[PDB]
C-alpha cells in the first residue's frame, strides 16, 4: 500500500556515453524534482543520462553531495540528489524518514526497484546492524551504511529501502551495494532531507 507510493517515485536511471548504455541503476522521487541517487556513479563519467525515458543532457539538472556523521566524524554520503533544472512533480516522502533510527535485528526489510533491467520490482530481506564504512574495490567509500541479508545484483542502488519500528513504516534511505547474499544502503535522514527541501521546495 505504503510500498506502491515509494514506487510511483521511483524510476529507471541509466548513463549513457557515445550510444551505448555504459550503466544503469534506480532512483527515488522525495519531492518536487528531488531524486535520490548512486553518487558513486556520477563519479565516473557520462554523456547522457536516462529517468524515466527522458533523454536528459548533462546541463539540465544538477546534485547535490551530504556528509554524515559517522561515530562523530565527517563522511561524504553515497547518497547524492539529483535536482532537475526542469522537470514532473513527485510526492513528498520525505515525512516517512527518520533521524535516530537503530533498527532491531531479524525485522523484514523491503527493496523497491525500478530498472531496464528487471523492471518495478519489489525484494524482501531481512535487518542485520549498522555498518560504519564499505570501500569498494575502486576506493568508492560508502560511509553510514546499514547492513540487511537478502539477494541484490548490480542495478538496484538507488531503490528505496523500508523497514519497521513500532507501528511506523520508515524509510531508511538508497540501496548502495552488495553482493554475496548481503546489501548495504545508504543511511538517510529526515532532518538533512528537510534541509534542502527547504532550499528547493
Amino acid at each position: 500500500d505504503l510500498q506502491k507510493m515509494v514506487m510511483a517515485n521511483v524510476k529507471p536511471v541509466e548513463l549513457i556515453l557515445d550510444g551505448k548504455t555504459v550503466a544503469l541503476c534506480c532512483a527515488t522521487g522525495v519531492f518536487g524534482t528531488a531524486y535520490l541517487v548512486p553518487r558513486h556513479l556520477f563519479a565516473e563519467k557520462y554523456d547522457k543520462v536516462v529517468l524515466d525515458g527522458r533523454q536528459l543532457d548533462n546541463s539540465d539538472f544538477r546534485v547535490f553531495e551530504f556528509e554524515v556523521k559517522v561515530k562523530g566524524q565527517d563522511m561524504m554520503s553515497d547518497a547524492a540528489l539529483m535536482v532537475l533544472n526542469r522537470g514532473q512533480r513527485v510526492r513528498d516522502i520525505t515525512m516517512h524518514f527518520r533521524d535516530q533510527v537503530h533498527i532491531k535485528k531479524g525485522t523484514p526489510v523491503l527493496g523497491v526497484i525500478n530498472n531496464a533491467d528487471v523492471g518495478r520490482l519489489i525484494f524482501s530481506g531481512d535487518a542485520l546492524t549498522y555498518k560504519d564504512v564499505v570501500v569498494a574495490m575502486d576506493g568508492d567509500t560508502m560511509p553510514g551504511l546499514f547492513a540487511y541479508r537478502a539477494g541484490t545484483k548490480v542495478g538496484y542502488a538507488g531503490g528505496a529501502v523500508m523497514t519497521k519500528d513500532g507501528a511506523h513504516t520508515v524509510i531508511i534511505g538508497t540501496h548502495s551495494a552488495g553482493g554475496n547474499g548481503v546489501g548495504y544502503c545508504s543511511c538517510v535522514s529526515r532532518s538533512s532531507l528537510l534541509q534542502l527541501k527547504a532550499h528547493i521546495d
